[PDB]
């Protein structure tokens, strides 16, 4: 037996505090339950549609995250509204934390005629993807045996980002933190380039050397906010198009 | 021109016979039949639900392919009755022998509203599966093609055993024959865990050499046999839920 | 900025044109369109069948593509009539020329009630799949991220030939230009098996050093042209009865 910490992250009603209670056992705050090879913690995050805020029930799931204390997380998907689920998730993968999709809701999925090739998704996600019915206790053990099993999401390309916008957020990867891993770096660089009010403070040389970057790309990008969220709405949308019905 | 023997295997009344005669051209017992590489002699194996009999048309099949005589087997698999035919093909995977699933009765699975997708089941059992209605001659080409490209299953952790268990398996699999191969041995190990009857018979220092092992684990699993079969039927259940409409 | 060649290929009917004014936002011929890391000249090429010709809007497509002057191939797949586009497709594939299926009219595929796995069938084919609805510009950002990640085709064997007919391809193969790469030298060499026309024009060592290969086979192949022709067309049927749903 090993210890996990697993963080639920997911939108708000998504059914996580659901499949805590499943995964508990709880009786109609940190779980526990055993896997087959693991001693789990597992905490019940706050919702959130989304890791960036440009101002402002969660950035708690955020800072929960860049934390360090979670070594996995399971990301609750509501199947039944995949396409605006997966901003979050492109988020977590981005970012590169070990993580395992939930998909839960898919009893309410399949009333609305929505179709979702289940392993498709985990191939164009590089995770693994777990079907789940969480108020039926459809799914749960074998969502026990990935985090058993689960070990480091695959390293893809996931999101095609204009080279420009890359360029600007790896020498910001080169200032911060150094300690905090190349994968969180330039993830941080480019949510700093989006407006991210957070990423600052896990940093290094820090806040606006944003300024000279956000500066270097006038000859080339005219809002680079909107250019990094539409490369992810378009990777979106590629992948929903290929895995679900949502192309017609 | 190479020469292969294969054997049908599959659950009482899954089309094995049917799928023999229409390889074989039978006029309405061992077949013999060309694909583009091989002249395959073909074995109709009598039908089992499982390789494990506890106490007791069919062991003759195991016995068959422990035997080494088959090079290959074509595992005939009810697509109308998924869950249940499983069983069988995940114990042949775990045993390792070269085999191709025929997915058949897949006009029986469409009228019962069953869909299967069936790229997704051969990644997640490591072998080809060939999508078969063998009444009307359909899929016949592709099994051919797949009998000359198919060499070796892949090698994947199927079925999830809790550590306790695989030691005392490999601990017997240290034992026995040597002659016979380690995936085999672990396989002998775990069917004797299981209280299977035949398996002692193929060990070498074989039967209760099971004694100390069985004894070894009251410390920690209760009834190993239904540890063992229970880990097999989650694994089953984890791929009908991917790969088929069965979770909802 | 890179730039890039990129010829549509397909079927008479299947939306090359459509595809073509989407991409360069034609108004109510080669066009320029930018994806995010090429400028693409775009080539709306004559639909074809097939590259065999044995006896004669185009074959001109088939010369273009032979000519090198495209880096990448768009094949235009009508959805609605899968098994019979993809024919072409595996022409293309078997040259190897770097490709992306665009999977068009899924909107008519859909009324018919086919459906079609699309990662499943890029998965078999070796090469990327991407749903489109032409008319309705669905799918469009996904091409065009697609034209800048695509490399290179899968190195799959895709269609299993009988051994003597690719010794004797592989033979002519040795002959040939041996400028021309290995992968096409066996396809033109196939292709004079098959009897086209156009392909010792492209040979060296040219035409009927096909006499000998073609009468060194009678101890084997009874009708060569036939026997090619009908490992493409089992190779297709195999794809379409598992990525589909035409088997039943
Ligand atoms: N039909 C169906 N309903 C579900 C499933 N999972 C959760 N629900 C229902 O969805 C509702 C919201 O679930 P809950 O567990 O509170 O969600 P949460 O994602 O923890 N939301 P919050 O962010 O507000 O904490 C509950 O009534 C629950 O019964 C599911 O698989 N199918
Ligand atoms: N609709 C349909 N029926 C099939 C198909 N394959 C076999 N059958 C029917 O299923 C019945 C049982 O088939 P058979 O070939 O004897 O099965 P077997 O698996 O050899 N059974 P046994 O273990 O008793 O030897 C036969 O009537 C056959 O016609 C199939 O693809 N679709
Ligand atoms: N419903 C539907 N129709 C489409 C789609 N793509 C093209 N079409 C329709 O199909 C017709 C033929 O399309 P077009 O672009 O000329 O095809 P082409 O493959 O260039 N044919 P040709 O070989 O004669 O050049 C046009 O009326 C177009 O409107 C599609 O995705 N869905
Ligand atoms: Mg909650
Ligand atoms: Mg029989
Ligand atoms: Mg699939
Ligand atoms: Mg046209």
């Amino acid at each position: 037996m090993q210890k996990l910490t697993v963080g639920l992250i997911g939108n708000p009603n998504s059914g996580k505090t659901t499949l805590f209670n499943q995964l508990t056992g709880a009786r109609q705050k940190e779980g526990i339950f055993a896997t087959t090879d693991h001693q789990v913690t597992l905490v019940d995050l706050p919702g959130t549609y989304s890791l960036t805020t440009i101002s402002s029930d969660e950035q708690i799931a955020c800072h929960y995250i860049l934390s360090g204390d979670a070594d996995m997380l399971i990301n609750v998907v509501d199947a039944s509204n995949l396409e605006r689920n997966l901003y979050l998730t492109l988020q977590l993968l981005e970012l590169g934390i070990p993580c395992v999709v939930a998909l839960n809701m898919l009893d309410i999925a399949e009333k609305q005629q929505v179709r979702i090739d289940i392993d498709a998704l985990a191939a164009r996600l590089g995770c693994p993807v777990i079907p789940l019915v969480s108020t039926r206790g459809r799914g749960i053990e074998a969502l026990k045996i990935a985090l058993d099993r689960h070990q480091a999401n695959s390293d893809l390309e996931l999101v095609h980002y204009p080279q420009p916008l890359l360029r600007e957020a790896d020498l910001l990867a080169q200032q911060m933190s150094a300690q905090i891993p190349p994968r969180q770096r330039r993830w941080l660089g480019l949510q700093m380039l989006e407006g991210d009010i957070y990423s600052r403070a896990y940093a290094g040389d820090a806040a606006d050397k944003l300024d000279i970057a956000l500066a270097n790309l006038s000859d080339e990008i005219d809002d680079p906010a909107l250019h990094i969220a539409d490369a992810r709405y378009q990777t979106i949308a590629a992948i929903c198009d290929a895995v679900s019905n949502t192309l017609t």
